[PDB]
Protein backbone atom coordinates (compact mmCIF):
# COMPACT_ATOMS: atom_id res chain seq x y z
CA UNK A 1 0.00 0.00 0.00
CA UNK A 2 1.18 3.72 -0.67
CA UNK A 3 -0.01 6.11 2.53
CA UNK A 4 -0.64 9.17 0.59
CA UNK A 5 -3.06 12.02 1.20
CA UNK A 6 -5.25 12.27 -1.94
CA UNK A 7 -5.29 15.79 -3.87
CA UNK A 8 -7.93 17.70 -5.52
CA UNK A 9 -8.45 18.06 -9.23
CA UNK A 10 -8.76 20.60 -11.98
CA UNK A 11 -10.90 23.69 -11.33
CA UNK A 12 -14.46 23.28 -12.97
CA UNK A 13 -13.55 25.94 -15.94
CA UNK A 14 -11.15 22.98 -17.05
CA UNK A 15 -13.30 20.10 -16.50
CA UNK A 16 -15.55 21.72 -18.89
CA UNK A 17 -15.83 20.67 -22.55
CA UNK A 18 -13.02 23.50 -23.37
CA UNK A 19 -10.64 20.72 -22.77
CA UNK A 20 -13.35 18.52 -24.65
CA UNK A 21 -14.09 16.83 -21.18
CA UNK A 22 -16.85 16.93 -18.83
CA UNK A 23 -17.25 16.20 -15.38
CA UNK A 24 -18.75 18.17 -11.82
CA UNK A 25 -15.70 19.92 -10.18
CA UNK A 26 -16.67 21.76 -6.72
CA UNK A 27 -14.07 22.97 -4.31
CA UNK A 28 -11.66 20.62 -5.93
CA UNK A 29 -13.44 17.82 -5.41
CA UNK A 30 -13.81 15.75 -8.75
CA UNK A 31 -16.89 13.63 -9.64
CA UNK A 32 -17.87 12.33 -13.38
CA UNK A 33 -21.68 13.37 -13.02
CA UNK A 34 -24.49 11.85 -15.52
CA UNK A 35 -27.85 13.93 -16.68
CA UNK A 36 -30.00 11.11 -15.99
Amino acid sequence: AFIQLSKPCISDKECSIVKNYRARCRKGYCVRRRIR
